[PDB]
């Protein structure tokens, strides 16, 4: 159902190329966020409040299989890594992940460790 990434109250921070940051949540899979060569390419969503998070899609437009992890937090200091695909070699257009029942968080952080990362969209579904 509802895509929290596109809620007005949701803010987004990126480790590079801030000019393209809103491309992560504009509802258009072909508008991309393409990070530069920083060692830790990362995106953090602040949902503004602690919310139910049921599922997450990452639309990956680059050539290489995406290597990534997903972390969540309530206070923004203590993080729980809920998906760890840093060694992934599977090549998919969309990397979907369904969360355990009852997962909540205010912050959702995405770390990308592959090459040619180009993210068309990140969708964070509440139930
Ligand atoms: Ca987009």
């Amino acid at each position: 159902s509802e895509n929290l990434a596109m809620k007005d109250e949701t803010k987004v921070e990126v480790t590079s190329n801030n000019s393209e940051a809103n491309n992560l949540r504009d509802g258009n899979e072909n508008t991309l966020w393409v990070p530069g060569q920083e060692e830790e390419k990362s995106v953090t969503f602040d949902l503004s409040k602690e919310k139910d998070i049921s599922a997450i899609d990452i639309v990956s437009k680059g050539n290489s299989p995406l290597k990534y992890s997903i972390e969540i937090s309530n206070d923004g200091t203590e993080w729980t890594k809920i998906v760890d695909e840093n060694n992934n070699e599977e090549n998919k257009a969309v990397y979907s992940n369904i969360l355990k029942s009852g997962k909540i968080g205010r912050f959702v952080r995405f770390n990308f460790n592959s090459e040619n990362v180009k993210i068309g969209e990140i969708k964070i579904y509440k139930g």
